[PDB]
């Protein structure tokens, strides 16, 4: 699809058999939740942005599925104020920046 | 152009005469650059980032070119990690996100 920018670019994701909405951030290096439960193993993390840095739970190899395209990849698990989908999944499901 | 996310998406842009780095950023709202002196008045905003809260300066009306897009619009001034151009910009150099 061609998504605008006129909106959050807000997107419905399947992640550990729960539905969450996250935001398509190409300003993010990583993919950021709020906290839920995932399984395997975790290591801690710190990650900042505006604001400062917040610690979270790093997850490797998680099935995560946005606009019916799945993808494999790393996921923070924090107290982010918003759900983000950042440049590690964006990249596996073909996502591009055009103008 | 189109723009793949496997590396930070990062473009020069100009603003005051000089070449700046910047992140094209599809999570942010606005578009916050480090400190650097503008014309004008400014009035006080506060913006939301993974950290938490920061004030910044606003300033509209204000020309900045990206990738060579002239564009003309709201610049925030402030204690950013990266220059950020959000959506307010991306919207006038008609950026778009496709898979
Ligand atoms: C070590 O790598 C980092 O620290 N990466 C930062 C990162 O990915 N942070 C995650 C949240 C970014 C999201 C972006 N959209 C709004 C919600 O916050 C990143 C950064 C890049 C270039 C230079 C320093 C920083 C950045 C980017 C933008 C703002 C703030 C920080
Ligand atoms: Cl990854
Ligand atoms: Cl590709
Ligand atoms: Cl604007």
């Amino acid at each position: 699809p061609q998504i605008t920018l006129w909106q959050r670019p807000l997107v419905t994701i399947k992640i550990g058999g729960q539905l969450k909405e996250a935001l398509l951030d190409t300003g993010a290096d990583d993919t950021v939740l709020e906290e839920m439960n995932l399984p395997g193993r975790w290591k801690p993390k710190m990650i900042g942005g505006i604001g400062g840095f917040i610690k979270v739970r790093q997850y490797d190899q998680i099935l995560i599925e946005i606009c019916g395209h799945k993808a494999i990849g790393t996921v923070l698990v924090g107290p982010t104020p918003v759900n983000i989908i950042g440049r590690n999944l964006l990249t596996q499901i073909g996502c591009t920046l055009n103008f």
